[PDB]
């Protein structure tokens, strides 16, 4: 109905800020000049330049997001196609958002908001890849063809292969080509309450989150975090019956600001 | 026969008290100013006001419990449509009932009936979240539709998925899709025997209890509490022939009072 | 051939005793009226009245105890219908049999009689629940019936569940309703080598025991117990070929007597 | 083309030995008198009554001796048949051959012949039960029947079960039936090399042996023992393709002497 | 379009250098007479002999690589017949180019191209045998013949064996035969950044390395080593669903120098 | 072309060696005499002899070291034909080849060729016994038959079992029938460089060798050794994809000198 692309590059050329400046325009100039790969926009000032837009972004987020990534780099090519050929997606990480739960507080209806949690993080895994997008090869003496995986979609967390080979229509076995295989880079980390929000004689729980590409290594143990990003579910070995029907809560982290 | 949603709602509000006051009245006066969402009834007032109805609480429970939360909602969005759009389930907790069993004493006449435990907590899971329905994707070319899993029914405590899809009635791939499952948020936590009740030379008993949605957290290691619940059968590889036909019991808890 | 529900029967009414009173007719009457749910009988005692039926006790066991059991239900009904929709089985508790074996000198030739064990309690697990008869649900669209499984036969230790639904007659998921499930309490406790009977410079040998409802927690850690039962072999992992062959021995407790 | 069971049955009757007594007619009235089940045959007594007999014993071993075993059952019954229902196999114990090899030098020429290894006892497992005839019961609502297992056959080792039912004719489930299982007494025992015997430097070797029946319990860890039986080679994961192909040998025990 | 063998080709016989002699030529010629199997090329010759070949080589080499390869192969037995029958394959072996990463730097994007890493070597495994190309036998009474797998194709680091054979066209079993099968040096190595790179108060991170073929065991724990090679993710149980989906990194090295 | 039997045999009983004696006749003189089953060829005198013969030793092994024995076994039962039904192949070992590989320093061109390394024998297994021919069973009412496996092929290292059987030609349960199962004694036996040659700070690099039939047992932990024998690549899951691809090489051992 209402195009969020216009608005959104309207916003970041339009809206003022502090001292009649043009914060955006001059924070997606620092962007390309250092080929970094997320733009920082503060909730705040959304709001106040339209609040329909606002709205969006913490309850639709999902989709959206990568609607406003799509304007922002449309917008960027138009700028410096060099931009191209180093980059190909750039992030829209919103910060400063009034959704603060504390982290013991989470509950059900919280999954699927974008939120944020304030904790000290305790652990991070060394930087490892996950695949967005596999090429699998049909090996089968008929075929023997390569193509793109989940077709129209992102592979999910779990990880899964075709049954029937879509170059030829037939079962068998497929081979994964890593040469040909999408990356994106990925960090488990440890978060956990702030010692100040710890009730006595309780020890402090935990939240796991996920740090995807840029926002990789982007703080260290110790470090006191406000992280945003949206709740999920995590799963090993679903699909199985077997047990579980229980599961735990994990972060996928949208944004992240140190101490 | 008889309609309880009548008489329970007769009780809410005839029910004198102590001082000629209006308990309950008072309660859910308390419960819509808060936007709580469980209704404390204590058991012994129930039975003094109807003996029927008492008899059926602690015999029926499983059903008549959800028949007597259904008509507090409507009486609730009756004096205020505006808890409408917050809370959709209201959870009418039993409180005091006669029947307090030591726990070593649990035995198999106990199971499925109403009971109480006094005990100390003595362990917590931090809070985790339970699918009581589930979304699926038919991964199939020809399907690739979702569909709600235990259709008219609860997902069970180990988690299923379908063997044909409703949808196109084929088998094949089925995809958990949580950001469209129902969650409910859920707490294991370890309760053992009263000191005074533990035969001298033995070691304590001790018994698993399930707290869901705003029971959660509701209480910690060292409280003393008087937990209300329903006895049941706990399963982790079931189905699956093997071994077992041995079972643990847990509470599924109804009520807990702390200290 | 000949009715041994009858001699039982008159010898639990005509059996004398010690001092010309009606031992058994009494223990019966204390059985109604605590509606306790076995009857211990002298093992001496039946010899006495009658070898016939000492014989098959010792020998037969297995068959012609529940025949036995089956009677005395009938005769308590006779006497007071009232226990009725309390107790539906009896237990009939044998003790004191001139069969008592050095549990170091049990040997194959022993499986499968009534035999007596004499050694310490050295550990009890607490009290779980065993199935004896299931209800399983046909997850299928065209069935979603319920039914008793192992139908006119009892669940075997090891739990299995049907192939083919004897509602519909076709194969698929089936799930476990344990609201609909019959349960008995169940403890497994091991039991040693009296320090008397293990010779010099060896360790003492162990056997599991495995106490069924009334029986449970009928005694403790350190206690001296006379088990009197029925040996047989244990199963995790049966059906499975990979390898095992080979078994260890348990007694299904059917009377013990402490210190 | 000549019947050992004649000669065989002559040697234990006729056999005068060292003080024109008749040694075996003597041992086998004490084996009846005390339900013993095993008789112990001095090889050297064999040889001098007869060579075409003793060549077989060392030799053929794996079938004579059954034979042997079939006719002094035959010949005990038909001084008692009061040992029927009680002893229902004899076992024919050979003892004190010339074949004495160190458990060092064994080698692939050995297997598959009977040879004596003088060592020390070192373990012992508790007694436990193999299985030598299974019954099954094929779980399918048209058949529900029970069978021996392996028909004419005893069961190997591994465990295996049918793949066709023998009485329906069609594939299924199938589970054991205990109660009607035929069990023999099983023990698993490690004997290692003399200290004279082995070089130094080195650590010694050790031989798993297998103790059935009457053999089970009849020596200690510490024990220095002469074990006569046949070697062969043993498996857990069998029929499975994977990787071993190599094997460890171990002794099935026909006899022992202590220290 | 345009043939870089000939360029490379002249690169190597024109390209002058330092004294205005020809290294390469000289390089070659020191290769031909020692049976050495490895050319190494500076970066900065390249470059400076012909940019669009540097380029590839950088942002190509993947494929690029085999055909410079392929051409040094040609021009060597254009000179010596004679190295043929003792080495098959060459590695052109690049040195001393510009993309310097920091271990702890290494993003998604860095996967595929050719980079240089500077860092400790902390481990070494021993030397091992890669496959690069099977013969398999088809165990099957109709065919029992042999094939060289991957066709036309090298084995993936995972081994696959074919699902239909393609000399008789039907599946079964088959095997490998080691005397036919083509391998290749291997050693696993793990790399770690440089105390001066390591941020205070954090653990080094590490990188696991390959080696294969003349560059095995060309370095030591301790040793300070620049490799040069190309990153990719490594795999254990892929092509199984279950989960993963997230991948470590290691490289596969094109040269190393050492300190 | 040329029959290497012919001067095999000529060079046993034409080579003088030191004194103008014959060396090797009275060798296998010596081998009779004392049923030993291997000869053990110096092959400086073989090269001394026949250049022609040498090279196939060192290049061929494989095929014509089996073409030797079975000639040397021809002479052997010309001489004393008592040989035979004590012994049945040969073994001709070869020792002291130029051929001398400092065990760090093997690579693949190496596997294959008949080789020596020098070394400390650290660990020996115990003698186990490796399977070169099975029977198997076809567990299948229709067949029940036994047959030998790989049909005029050894087992491989892995064990194959059929999957269609040779007997019936219809697929299903295989037996293995060890007391009809051909055996070959066997070790395994870790090898490691001389301390002289390990380069200081490094660890010393090890290789796992196997000793089989009468090399068993030959020499002891703490012994330097010569052994001369064949490389190849060993295996513990192959078949299976998954992952390796590669493999550790070991030494199949032909001739071992002690200390
Ligand atoms: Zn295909
Ligand atoms: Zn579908
Ligand atoms: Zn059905
Ligand atoms: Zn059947
Ligand atoms: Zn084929
Ligand atoms: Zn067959």
């Amino acid at each position: 109905q209402i195009d969020y692309r216009d608005v959104f590059i309207e916003f970041l050329t339009t809206f003022k800020g502090n001292n009649n400046q043009n914060k955006y325009i001059e924070r997606i100039n620092e962007l390309v000049a250092y080929r970094k790969k997320s733009l920082i926009i503060e909730f705040s000032d959304v709001l106040s330049f339209n609040e329909n837009l606002a709205y969006e972004i913490i309850n639709n987020t999902k989709i959206i997001l990568p609607i406003l990534e799509g304007a922002l780099y449309d917008h960027i090519l138009q700028l410096d196609p060099t931009y191209q050929r180093d980059i190909e997606k750039v992030h829209v990480r919103i910060v400063g958002i009034p959704r603060v739960i504390e982290l013991r507080k989470i509950r059900s209806t919280d999954i699927g908001k974008l939120i944020t949690i304030d904790g000290i993080l305790v652990k991070v895994t060394p930087v490892k890849e996950r695949i967005y997008k596999a090429t699998y090869k049909h090996i089968h003496p008929d075929c023997m063809q390569e193509f793109e995986w989940p077709e129209d979609e992102e592979m999910p967390e779990v990880l899964e292969m075709p049954t029937i080979c879509p170059k030829c229509g037939k079962p068998g076995q497929f081979r994964l080509i890593p040469e040909k295989t999408k990356l994106i880079d990925w960090q488990k980390a440890v978060i956990q309450e702030r010692p100040e929000e710890v009730p006595s004689g309780q020890l402090p729980r935990q939240l796991e989150i996920i740090l995807e590409d840029d926002l990789v290594d982007s703080a260290r143990p110790g470090d006191r975090v406000k992280v945003t990003g949206i709740l999920d579910i995590k799963q090993d070995s679903p699909v199985k019956r077997g047990s579980r029907a229980v599961f735990d809560i994990y972060m996928k982290v949208s944004s992240i600001e140190v101490s």
